[PDB]
């Protein structure tokens, strides 16, 4: 059952607002915290600048000595006088758009060339972009902490202070992703190399593994350029591994030094990933987060959803992401430690009349707890603002504490929050479909992504045909997850890594989406599941390779597949349905052997089979489709309907989302039209005359019903 | 002054619906014709595709003697019963998602490897991509034409057929864009060496140009590969202007062709770009029909828009498309021959309230004409769709002829320009700001693009820090001509290849968005410029490299300019605008003897001067913005202040887009909202009014006599 904040031992809805004391005047300070608690939020979040307090090298002020609004100590005791809890976010790191992402200007004049993040050629990537594992670096990062963790420890929820929860640094490796380059600094090359010689013992088992030809460790160096051979893939995979463990001993540092402050409070982190109103990379951003996640079941890490508009365009990004965090956090609430409010970007509007209707989205899709962001507009002090003097756009305050447009939506939402949040936060969604998680294609941050510059993977080099993040973007995240949310049928995400068989085995369907490897671990629970009694669909591929391209057949040989790969016209039938356009010319290629076959080529040769196996079912179909046409939602529907599942409601527009949300006092009914059509329509659900709805464009109704 | 369709010797606003005979059960061809007319829509558009009618080879079906829908004769008749006028788009390529872009399969199958565009290794790009100029795909092309061409000369209007225009091919050197690969078919680098030849005259002419190594032509080589060397440059930059040539040898060698069988109506061509609903890559697509446009006055190229949506961040694209188009094609009507009405992908909804909405911002945006595409659906015949089944979604009619949500919209938008086309048509903007479009910025669809995944220009690896695509991009198309239309300040756009200087007087300021080169023709036509009373705007560099990137220092001298280029925080103030971010570190730092200086580094060196030269006035920014803060509109506006520069109307909400347009009896207000907000509003020259979310509204006003 459902995962909740619980305050004094019922369910909370947490619901926080983003307001910098450091970017309002604070005469201002108790309006905004007024206003905020006004529109029935709880707690109030921060970041603490270490540029803004430590002003010189050793010289602190959180008292308001030197510039009125470096009086932390008052806005803290602020929050407590009007009610608020507090989330603090001291980093080192906060980014927030201020010079330097919150790094003092005398550091980073100060720091040694070898504090910084290095590309290749030993040149600084980035003047404000230290190596976080540099000496230098946590030496100053500690007095830091020396100076603001005090503070912080005596104003906690366990001493009658208002702070509840803390942020450890500020979107780990944010810039790996952003500036499109990966850190060479000799501190993580060196750290590679005990990570390798930790794996492998012995050359002769890497150059087993990987091919190659090695005398020695010491001929091994930090794979850079573009991979040519499976040798080079090898290691590359090797050093994405090897950068998880990198944030995990970031990440862990900081918590050991925060613990010995007597700072006994949850401790966040934060998820990146959207930019230009999609999520689509956000899911390689989270795989990076996979040893932290493992490692620290004290950290909750929420997402930073920034959807910009709210349409059809992006109505998936939001669903998948909630989803993907579940999977790989399932001890703890789905919640957005940043949720948009307002616009970041003066060109890039953000309407209250769309943000209201994400907020009630996001309800639909699972969320348990925000932080808007920007609740209140800022303006830079002193030259402190990247980019421009004012801080966010079409807030619910401006920066004088004037209530905006956007106001009076959060006070809307929050109303019906407060309202119903202890039957709403203990309702589940009947998913009947579960779609595996595979890690192992997200591992591409190095060498394939929407930000990388160069494009260092092209698998066809390598005698493949099948791209993980073409898989992963393409056929899961624009394809398989929106065809579903499009159809409204729920779905769970499943981790696939360290997979209990009685997790999968409550679903009607478990849906694979794999490319030419998988690992033997993963092609054994999947033999399991199948033979057990679980009904499988897999597409585009039968892997026949491990995750570093050698041989593994396992999944193959347990499922009595034979097939060739052969070339053909992109378009497929399969179940009835002509021209299906696919992804590639190559198809796997299928023998008929004790199974009906439900797909054929354009040569009528059999691209897709059923077959009974054990007491499971297994659905393989040798080729990729997403959703770029209407022949793709119509075959998710087919393959959806072999198990006979079905859709809550009867909706006579097939273009209204909805989701059913129930416990066994309450059920919500959440309609979303993500679509600029005023829609009537009618409804009813599977179960037992029809109501009827008028929607405005990109809005939403929700029904309550006493059960 | 305006340009414009004509009809019975008036104004004609040219409506036409796109309609695939060769899509529809030609049972309902009747049907979807007289509902298209009942918009109020004059003409219907097609394309024939060689692959449906030339169903063997030297076997044609052209009256449905093998599939009912291979009727084209009868089509062209039901068009003439029905009252429309016709436009025949017979390829040879016709793209369309037709398999294989509209050649025959037996075509593809019998030519010779070397009919195909082929890559640098010798190796064929793709089965349906020929070599625009090879023997054999002009044969075969030349035997279509034989056999389509006397049939639509048969139809024209002058023998009271229907057909009143016609495209030649489709979209010339797409391929070359959307893949980001030249051919280089043996043949096609023959007519290079030549172009090379003729331009250059000797090996020791282009050797000084190049700074190129060669004994002779011989050792010449077509450029491949990334741009390491200032030599590698030079030869890309003229293998693109080559290609500009190339494409009007190959539409020369049709239109002439075509000329041969009496066929005397007006000939079209249609320009790509929009890409995810934005179009700041379609400049970059105008510039490869450079050498079409000065050598075809008759020749007319339509915008291919599609919008897919219509907001703020959308707005700016189409009005910098029309606006652009009207610079480089200045003597005919600023066109669409492809104008959204549903949507290509399933997946890309076109809401009927969008393109509503897109229709009326197009006339305020100086549209006068169009064709919606698709206004029917089609179904792809026996599997002949490059996707599935169903061509476009969410048209005015579906492929049966059922009405759709959009058609109501069409039909609304269609009585108004009937209504009002006699005065619209003949109206204009009043512009004071000039905004200059410098082709060879725009030359680099080999090497730059949003398409082209690996780029081939680093202009680091170069000594430069200005990349013309980034400056294009994203201080010119999505920074001061976005930043302009949002402020509600009216601009054109002036091509400066062979630019009159007596055109350029009429405005009160001209903006000129700079790289590090600029050849010595447009450096003397700024000089002169200024020298004679002009105001110019130049940022973010002065030249000093000309278009091979040798020295040319002519604007930097006869201005009295000295800089040195140095590093410095990417924030700086201007005109006493605290906080304005700029692109780059690096920076002009001017001497300011005989100067005011106007910006200034964190450090106070000075970025920015103004000057007065001759009889006229120089404002130099040493800097590159865009429009990414409201501080850059805080500059833009301060900028078209300094010559009293006013906007029509008062506007209580900044957040309104309007666009006056007048001539000496009528004037037409266009409001666009182009947000997700009810705005309710007032204005007045320089009153009370409601427009809903992502919605427009139009007020008509009299000019009373004096
Ligand atoms: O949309 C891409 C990602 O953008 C980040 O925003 C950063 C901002 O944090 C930073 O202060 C400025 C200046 O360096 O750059 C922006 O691009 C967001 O934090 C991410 O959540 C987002 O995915
Ligand atoms: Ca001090
Ligand atoms: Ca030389
Ligand atoms: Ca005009
Ligand atoms: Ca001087």
């Amino acid at each position: 059952s459902e995962k909740y904040f619980v305050k004094n031992g019922q369910p909370h809805f947490l619901i926080s607002g983003e307001v910098h004391y450091f970017r309002i005047n604070p005469k201002l300070w108790r309006n905004h915290l007024q206003l905020l608690k006004q529109t029935g939020a709880d707690t109030v979040s921060t970041y603490i600048p270490w540029d803004w307090h430590e002003i010189e090298e050793d010289d602190f002020d959180f008292e308001g000595k030197t510039h009125p609004a470096r009086n932390l100590i008052r806005f803290i005791k602020l929050c407590k006088e009007e009610n608020l809890d507090l989330i603090v976010k001291p980093g080192p790191y906060i980014l927030a758009e201020y010079e330097n992402q919150g790094l003092p200007s005398w550091l980073l004049k100060k720091l040694s060339k070898n504090a910084f993040a290095l590309d290749e050629n030993g040149n600084v990537i980035s003047p404000d972009l230290v190596s976080y594992l540099s000496d230098e670096f946590l030496e100053y990062t500690f007095k830091w902490y020396d100076k603001v963790m005090p503070i912080i420890s005596k104003h906690q929820k366990e001493h009658y202070g208002p702070i509840t929860m803390m942020q450890l640094c500020n979107e780990i490796g944010v810039f790996q992703w952003l500036s499109g380059k990966s850190d060479y600094n000799p501190k993580v090359i060196n750290l590679y190399k005990e990570f390798i010689i930790q794996r492998y013992k012995t050359i002769e088992k890497l150059n087993s593994v990987y091919s190659t030809n090695y005398n020695s460790f010491d001929d091994l160096k930090a794979p850079s350029g573009k991979i040519k051979l499976r040798s080079d893939y090898c290691a590359y995979f090797d050093f994405h591994l090897f950068f998880r463990e990198y944030y995990n001993k970031y990440i862990s540092i900081l918590k050991n030094k925060i613990r010995s402050f007597g700072i006994n409070i949850k401790l966040t982190h934060n998820i990146p990933g959207w930019i230009y109103g999609n999520a689509s990379e956000l899911p390689m951003l989270i795989s990076t987060y996979s040893e932290i996640m493992k490692n620290h079941p004290d950290i909750i890490f929420g997402l930073d959803h920034i959807p910009e508009f709210v349409s059809f365009r992006n109505a998936h990004s939001d669903l998948a992401c909630n989803k993907i965090l579940e999977a790989m956090q399932p001890e703890a609430p789905v919640w957005a430690a940043q949720f948009q409010a307002g616009t970041r970007e003066h060109h890039v509007k953000a309407y209250a009349k769309d943000l209201e209707t994400f907020y009630i989205a996001s309800l639909a899709h699972g969320i348990k707890g925000f932080n808007y962001y920007m609740f209140s507009q800022g303006i830079n002090p002193e030259g402190k603002g990247f980019y421009g003097k004012t801080f966010y756009f079409q807030t619910a305050l401006d920066a004088a504490s004037n209530k905006l447009a956007l106001y009076d939506s959060i006070k809307k939402v929050n109303r019906f929050i407060r309202k119903e949040q202890k039957d709403l936060l203990r309702t589940n969604v009947n998913s009947e479909i579960c779609v595996g998680f595979y890690k192992p294609y997200f591992f591409t941050e190095l060498i394939s992504s929407q930000l990388l510059k160069e494009k260092k993977l092209n698998v066809e080099e390598l005698g493949l045909y099948i791209d993980p993040r073409f898989l992963r973007e393409e056929i899961l995240f624009n394809g398989l997850l929106r065809g579903l949310q499009t159809l409204n049928y729920n779905y769970d995400v499943v981790d696939l890594e360290n997979c209990d068989l009685k997790s999968l085995t409550a679903y009607k369907q478990l849906w694979i989406t794999s490319a030419e490897f998988m690992d033997a671990e993963t092609q054994n629970l999947l033999s399991e599941f199948v033979l057990n009694g679980g009904n499988l669909i897999l597409y585009p591929a039968v892997p026949t390779l491990d995750n570093y391209l050698n041989r593994c057949e396992i999944l193959k040989n347990n499922f009595g597949i034979e097939f060739i790969t052969k070339d053909s016209s992109h378009k497929v039938s399969a179940f009835g349905i002509e021209d299906v356009f696919t992804a590639f010319s190559k198809k796997q290629i299928y023998n008929d052997t004790n199974s009906k076959p439900i797909a054929f080529t354009q040569e009528n040769e059999i691209c897709g089979i059923r077959k009974k196996i054990g007491k499971g079912e297994l659905t393989i179909l040798g080729f990729a489709f997403g959703y770029t046409s209407d022949e793709h939602l119509e075959l998710i529907d087919k393959l959806v309907k072999l198990n006979k599942i079905k859709r809550e409601l009867f909706v006579s527009d097939k273009d209204i989302q909805f989701v059913v949300r129930e416990n066994n006092k309450s059920r919500y009914i959440f309609f979303l039209n993500y679509h600029n059509e005023r829609k009537t329509f009618n409804y009813r659900k599977s179960s037992e005359k029809s109501e009827e709805i008028s929607i405005a464009p990109f809005s939403y109704k929700v029904i309550k019903e006493n059960k």
